[PDB]
């Protein structure tokens, strides 16, 4: 699957709302689609699905504020934050 699409798939599942696909510029936190619990769930799901570890200390609601921006952040971090054998 396309990386962006697979990320949006995970996000939609954690948010339990496909709106994150329909409008990838929706303000996730301003619209209450995700809370702190959901943020942890999301980061854990990302590591499980992609083996990309995003430390909670790196997450910023202002930077990871829309589906598009989350996809973009993960894209930037993918290489350096992937587990190493
Ligand atoms: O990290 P946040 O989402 O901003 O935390 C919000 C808090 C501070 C209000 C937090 O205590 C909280 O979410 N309480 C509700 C119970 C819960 O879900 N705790 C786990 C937070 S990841
Ligand atoms: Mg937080
Ligand atoms: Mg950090």
């Amino acid at each position: 699957m396309d990386f962006k699409q697979e990320v949006l798939d995970v996000l939609a599942e954690v948010c339990q709302d496909d709106i994150v696909k329909e409008n990838p510029d929706i303000e996730i936190f301003e619209e209450g689609l995700l809370d702190s619990f959901g943020t942890v769930e999301l980061l854990l799901a990302i590591e499980n699905r992609f083996d990309i570890l995003v430390p909670i200390t790196e997450f910023d609601r202002d930077v990871w504020n829309t589906p598009n921006n989350i996809v973009n952040q993960l894209s930037e971090l993918k290489r350096s934050h992937h587990h190493h054998h």
